[PDB]
């Protein structure tokens, strides 16, 4: 079971990085506008069950991306199966997509570590 859990986190991890990598590649003017959009961050993220804060922001992430269906689709399956279908509490300060994706990329790394 533990190994199955790990592999899933790694795919999730890879996934978020590919979306971030493609964003960084954009031409600055495009990146400028895209950076104006705001995302919501979790107050805490240490348990697999916190992965719900991510789920609630997938739609927004999908939408913004659109303006710049399958990549996000995978992340959805992973999250749904990983956390198991807890009230997610957000921070006061909103963040940029780059910040957003970084936060969760670290999350996955921290968990895989344990």
């Amino acid at each position: 079971s533990t190994k199955k859990t790990q592999l899933q986190l790694e795919h999730l991890l890879l996934d978020l990085q590919m979306i971030l990598n493609g964003i960084n590649n954009y031409k600055n003017p495009k990146l400028t506008r895209m950076l104006t959009f705001k995302f919501y961050m979790p107050k805490k993220a240490t348990e697999l069950k916190h992965l719900q804060c991510l789920e609630e922001e997938l739609k927004p992430l999908e939408e913004v991306l659109n303006l710049a269906r399958d990549l996000i689709s995978n992340i959805n399956v992973i999250v749904l199966e990983l956390k198991g279908s807890f009230m997610c509490e957000y921070a006061d300060e909103t963040a940029t997509i780059v910040e957003f994706l970084n936060r969760w990329i670290t999350f996955c790394q921290s968990i895989i570590s344990t």
